[PDB]
């Protein structure tokens, strides 16, 4: 039995290449490089040969192999970058089979109803002390695996703790007044529950809509302003904000504006409408998926590792060069980059004990109905985890990209595998160093950095993270964002329009009767750096121009004001970039006797403009709510539940939970574990460039080695 | 028949050998060849070529005809360089019209013996007719000419030719400009060094046994009214000296406190300046490898076996939507001309011109050594002439497509720099994505075109990448990399007694190494013409403002627009919070928005950011630079005013760049506008960047604001 090769491989997502001139077949996916002839009784694979019993034959212009040719070439052995992993590592996330553990272990309690949903199931922090251990000394962790297992019940949250060595409950706490963030099922929820609304039906028509039943909502969490938006605080409340489907498949284009239901998902009913002026929906087709348009022709370019990677994944553990991680996925802030250390000359130091998203808001600027609530905490409210959007092979990651699954827990409790979930790829990046001395040899050495990229999409937009390991120590965090501006519908058709000036006072015209309202990106990471060492200091370097006081001619000097910032609140802080912050460990220095320290740069720059805070007034709730908005570095003392800078629970939440309640108390940072925060974000003005779809928009930050090692790190091994 | 590998290594094409497949792959620049031995055909980017001489293997080489290389790789199978039939009118002087232009100024009779020139350049047409020639074919009515300035002896003479006519058009002498470093003068002040009875007696109190063993490096003295106790009329260097160890690293070897002033007319030292004896640093810190073993890697290639999506004719680039002429200078390296985007079948001005402005690279201490130090390294050096020839596959991807660019050297002579520049086209993630929940995926590529640029000046080297999006964004980003300048000084590590006052000016490094810090300071010069000559300079300050309209919100975000008509104002700091447009205000797009670009001075880093000049302002180093401490800058276009720091910045006296440019209230209201662009880095050393210092980048763009309709990478409409 045999199959057409160029339709199997397709299906298996390998990228197939035929030369005519050579009569070769290319084959790539992944780590595997192959090489096949036809009628050959050999291919190669990353070099290796490899015997084939049955050759791929060509027929009529039409290859053919054996059904047993994918599984025999791609699962060869030949393509090392996979390996197995002896001992399973402490921090390797839940199973489908823990998963399902779990939620059998919860199932069997009197409490559990049907209607019971989970939001998060995910491993509990193991102890750090013994992490590190297990990673520095291969110390077996002694505790047993356990899982935290957050429930919904109705509108109720319950935290339980199942111990799963032993399978059994260790806990069951339900948490008082703590609203659960927003659900698939509450996606669809929404949608039938407008349906089915004789008024919202009455409301839309009155609005031009024809076809009720071509209004597509959008559920936006409501926030909390003390009652003035008359909504009750104990009820599972969203907002809903609603299109028109014109068959474009760019509903957004298309708002339906000033009509607001506010839905009850407890009663499922509508429990508000909330009704401005009446602005004719915009009808015209904007698609961005290229049905309108011609295809780019366009000549191939690929980066190709013909003999493999220089990266090795072993289980969860990614190795290259003088870097070793654990990469883990979470539902809702999504990748963790965890037990990360850097080989010197064979000891490995610490660097970072666990990384990941903090958390992240995209808060509105404008007042009217649709808006004035309107600010997306997208892993908080909407878990950004279980929303990955799949890696577009070649497109979102370049060509020689390995692309990795991961397998998290859905809301009713069963495993999801997401596919192409993250990848992992070498890239180069300019000279790593130069120097032509004049008259002699030149000398000039390549830049590899290590990327791994993570993307999210929550409702319009979609998000970017990419996690840059060079191969000098440092480490690069950029996050991305493109996708679909949410947009206001407007009367002005351009700026020349009676209603343009009031129409764009919260945002520019960037189509016919389409306003991009002004908004900021805001993201947040968590960053447990362990400087060569748990206990660490932060340390505030301030270029300063000095008076000269040592003679001579010139009147100014450049010198440093250096300081430790020994607590909190102090610490707490807005980011210059014409300053040095750094996380210092008072107890190893290097050869100069500098203190083992890296550079904290939470702003290393962007492509949009930069936030240099929260664009709300100071008495707005949304400010007083979220603190972190408003600082770009953080740095509290390392707590294994301080994990998210706007809160554990943040939907309509009443006071700070997150940064603004971690950073409070005065506790001493000096010379202890310390975690680090750092916000960095953008204003978003929109322009016409933009629309109807994006172009990908960065913002960069920077973790450096500052007399962390001894030398130039990529100078190569000593031959002395 | 003569051996292939052999020929083609001579030729500079890489040669793959697949013993799977029995396939030759040979690469070169814009040439992907595929070829067989004993096959009659071979590929040439994916197309077929018949040979005469088939590839002939013996004992296991390959042998090819004499004419093989001719034969497929300038078969016209190739098509990345194309034949320019009527030459763009910013063309830079070929080597003849170098020649021509010598010979013309030697012809008179004012021409002195031993004169040098320090620039030899195209006196470029006037821009309505280079615009009317890039854009309508209209042929310019004008003459070649060309500048030519002189340095005899010590004095500046700038002479005009005619180079069709054959004739001097002017000879002016430039009175009281003192001209920039030559490379003679390099030569010179080591040998006067060499020389001096006085120098040889002070370096042995410093310790050092052979004088021989001294390297000379050649510093300009700025201006300090007198305070230096230098001559203005004189044309002087200062001479910093360092002991060769034979580590390949003489910057690691200071001779701390000794300075010697150099007269260059006189051929001898003026002043010899004598502070405390600091011992040399001794330990060999070679950078070049021969102490060190790399680790073993993995190939990884990328390619594009069909050619390149642009084209080069002559100097003209042609990528996607952009076309634009790519030149050389020997004070500024490369201009880029004539800068269109092709919007759905119809070119619109972007740029006229652009190119770095200047630099420098100032210190912060006050020490004998050090007060005067600051690099200009264009102004002073000539970063053209510096150019560092392109390392293949290191200094720019694999896939790179490098050209040879052709100026004048110091005694008249055309100077061919081989790689000089590399252009190269680069995957930079989506260009757009969204996933729709529950629908297909939309995601497409970017790609970049990059033209980037390596100039080294003493220690330090400068990589510049101009970056051309095909959405309209222009980037233009500078990388600095090279060895440290550093100071000798007594402590080992910072435990030691001396550390403290060691350290007062830059890190300690190494064992009795410090690096003094400094800054690194570009300018870029950018005649952006927004969809045409007649532009405005606009602000837009996102607020916070009190709400209103009604209901919950406190606050609302809202923008403050104005205008900004005249120079003076233009001339500010950059909050990258704000928006600074160049805007057309006589072209709308389809929403009645003026048609702009917005210019961001500052789009990131990975040193610590520059908000200024770290100067007191009665320093004379911020006299003479005012650029240094404005990050945008607006001026009238003038084609003379094309250098930041001044034309002769050499001991200058005051600010005859920007300073001056931006001085007078003249309008910038609907009006041809010039933009300058100062970016810069406060870098406080640290030992990851000694011997070498890995590359440090920072980020500029140009992103068009409202210019189009929509999204510019969606495509023609079917
Ligand atoms: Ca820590
Ligand atoms: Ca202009
Ligand atoms: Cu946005
Ligand atoms: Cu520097």
């Amino acid at each position: 039995h045999m199959v057409p090769m160029d339709k199997t491989l397709k299906e298996f997502g390998a990228d197939v290449q035929w030369d005519d001139y050579a009569q070769l077949f290319t084959l790539i996916k992944d780590g595997a490089y192959v090489k096949v002839k036809p009628g050959a009784q050999t291919a190669i694979v990353n070099g290796q040969p490899l015997a084939l019993q049955v050759p791929v034959v060509m027929k009529d212009n039409k290859a053919w192999v054996s059904d047993t040719f994918i599984n025999d070439v791609f699962q060869s052995g030949l393509d090392q970058t996979f390996q197995v992993e002896k001992r399973p590592h402490p921090l390797n996330a839940l199973t489908a089979d823990e998963i399902k553990q779990a939620v059998e272990i919860v199932k069997a309690s009197a409490d559990f109803k049907p209607n019971t949903r989970f939001t998060e199931i995910s491993l509990l922090p193991p102890d750090k002390e013994a992490v590190w251990a297990f990673a520095l000394e291969n110390k077996p962790v002694d505790q047993p695996r356990k899982a935290d297992v957050i429930m919904l019940d109705g509108k109720h949250i319950i935290e339980a703790v199942v111990d799963l060595q032993n399978n059994k409950l260790l806990s069951w706490q339900p948490i008082k007044d703590a609203h659960g963030m927003v659900l698939l099922d509450d996606f669809a929820s929404v949608q039938n529950i407008i349906n089915n609304s004789e008024e919202f039906a009455a409301a839309v028509k009155k609005r031009g809509i024809t076809d009720a039943k071509k209004v597509i909502t959008t559920p936006l969490t409501v926030g909390y302003f003390d009652g003035k938006d008359g909504l009750k605080q104990d009820a599972r409340l969203l907002k809903v904000i609603s299109y028109l489907d014109v068959g474009d498949g760019n509903y957004w284009a298309h708002p339906i504006e000033n009509l607001v239901a506010v839905v009850d998902l407890e009663q499922k009913k509508i429990v508000k409408i909330e009704e401005g002026p009446v602005v004719p929906v915009p009808m015209t087709a904007r698609p961005f998926d290229g049905r309108d348009r011609v295809a780019p022709a366009v000549k191939p370019m690929q980066i190709i590792e013909p003999e493999g990677k220089n990266y090795t994944i072993t289980g969860d553990m990614i190795h290259w060069r003088n870097w070793d991680f654990h990469l883990s996925m979470n539902s809702r802030v999504g990748p963790m980059f965890s037990t990360v250390t850097y080989n010197d000359n064979g000891t490995k130091r610490k660097v970072m004990y666990e990384g990941s998203l903090g958390g992240m808001i995209v808060p509105y600027g404008d007042p009217d109905i649709g808006w004035y609530f309107k600010a997306y905490l997208d892993s908080g409210d909407y878990g950004m985890g279980t929303l990955t959007s799949p890696i577009a092979r070649g497109k979102d990651a370049p060509s020689n990209a390995v692309l990795l699954n991961e397998t998290i827990a859905d809301y009713t409790g069963v495993p999801m595998e997401i596919p192409r979930a993250i990848a992992v790829f070498e890239r180069y990046a300019g000279p790593e160093y130069k120097h032509q001395e004049m008259g002699q040899p030149n000398v000039s050495t390549e830049r590899r950095e290590l990327v791994v990229r993570w993307i999210s999409t929550v409702g319009n937009y979609d998000y970017i993270f990419d996690w840059i390991f060079h191969e000098n120590g440092t480490i690069g965090i950029d996050a991305g964002a493109t996708g679909i501006e949410a947009v206001k519908g407007v009367k002005a058709k351009t700026m020349h329009d009676e209603t343009a000036k009031d129409d764009t006072r919260y945002g520019t015209l960037i189509d016919h009767n389409i306003v991009g309202t002004t908004h900021q990106h805001i993201y947040n990471f968590r960053l447990d750096l362990d400087v060569d060492g748990e206990n660490n200091s932060l340390v505030a370097m301030d270029p300063v121009v000095k008076p000269n006081t040592a003679g001579g001619p010139r009147t100014s000097t450049m010198q440093v004001n250096q300081y430790n910032i020994g607590n909190q609140q102090d610490a707490a802080q807005k980011f210059d970039p014409g300053t040095i912050r750094l996380l210092s460990n008072p107890n190893k220095e290097n050869r100069m006797g500098n203190p083992v320290s890296y550079q904290i740069i939470p702003y290393a720059g962007g492509t949009h403009p930069v936030a240099k805070g929260a664009q709300f007034a100071p008495d707005e709730w949304i400010y007083h709510r979220l603190s972190f908005m408003d600082k770009q570095l953080w740095v509290t003392r390392y707590h294994p539940g301080e994990r998210f800078p706007e809160g554990k629970y943040p939907n309509r939440s009443t006071h700070d939970t997150g940064l603004g309640q971690y950073s409070k108390d005065n506790e001493s940072l000096d010379n202890t574990d310390a975690v680090v925060w750092m916000t960095t974000g953008t204003t978003h003005v929109a322009r016409a460039e933009e629309w109807p779809i994006m172009p990908t928009e960065w913002v960069h930050t920077l973790l450096k080695p500052w007399n962390f090692f001894d030398e130039t790190p990529t100078l190569g091994a000593l031959k002395k």
